[PDB]
């Protein structure tokens, strides 16, 4: 039933490409979430999250690299395909996780907030839709967490910054 | 409370603007679903379903019309903004929706397997995501419906000959 295509140092060299994707959005002032998408133990596709960059509201790391592996493949499906995501997916990324057959996800941190698929919503493991895709979490958990946490101070930085320089 | 920026025939103006999006993918024998997004009395953004075609396992009608709409504005954000649709959006586009915060959404004909806004889930009026969306269903149903009917009938006919041609 449960399947384990790679070992943990395997899974954890994916989610580590996956928080490199995350220093991408970090280094461009947006929300460090990264995801990295494999297929016979070879990435096929990257994402982060660029919404204010690309101006696209769907433009989160798992979109991205759903797109990415898409174009791959040359198929919308992704079978036998494994998903590593540094947070828990939103419902919009959770929802298409399922529209992409992506039978393996494995997610760092947990979203309290907007998590879509144990936090507020079950959507990858919904037998209404049907998705029976097999979730692990807490791959280096405290590392997706921290470069949020980064994330959110350099926020509150550059907001006290541009308060100033609007004042005098 | 409940806005109306648009009149009956306005609506409908609309909605059949999203069932000639909906005609395109007929054509292109995918399932025909389309959407269009409209800002002060202006479609900025349209879009049909386009998975087979395009590869992309997110390509859904609400997809296209937001990447499309979010162009246009040169903005993730689709504030005042009312979004037609065809079919009531599925889990992703209905979380698509709450991201892009388009405060309006009008669907057609309701989705009672995959549907994320009153059918499966009710997405975009959950307050755990404060979606505040203000939703109107039924504008075209029969219209909607019916064009997916044709789709269903002209699949069954294109798996007849396919059977066919593959046997001798
Ligand atoms: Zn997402
Ligand atoms: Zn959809």
């Amino acid at each position: 039933s449960f399947l384990m295509p790679y070992s943990l140092e395997e899974q954890t060299y994916f989610m580590q490409e996956a928080l490199k994707e995350s220093e991408k959005s970090l280094q461009k002032a947006e929300i460090p979430i990264g995801c990295v998408i494999v297929k016979d133990g070879e990435i096929i596709g990257r994402g982060h999250n660029a919404r204010e960059e690309s101006n696209q509201a769907i433009m989160h790391a798992e979109m991205m690299a759903i797109n990415e592996a898409n174009a791959h493949e040359g198929n919308w499906r992704l079978l036998d395909t494994t998903l590593f995501v540094t947070i828990e997916p939103c419902v919009m990324c959770s929802g298409a996780i399922g529209l992409a057959r992506i039978p393996h996800v494995i997610y760092g941190a947990s979203n309290q907030k907007f998590g879509g698929v144990d936090s507020l919503y079950q959507i990858l493991t919904d037998e209404r839709l049907n998705h029976r895709v097999q979730v692990e979490r807490g791959l280096l958990a405290a590392d997706c967490a921290n470069i949020m946490q980064t994330f959110f101070r350099q926020g509150r930085e550059r907001k006290k910054i541009a308060k100033h320089l609007i004042k005098e």
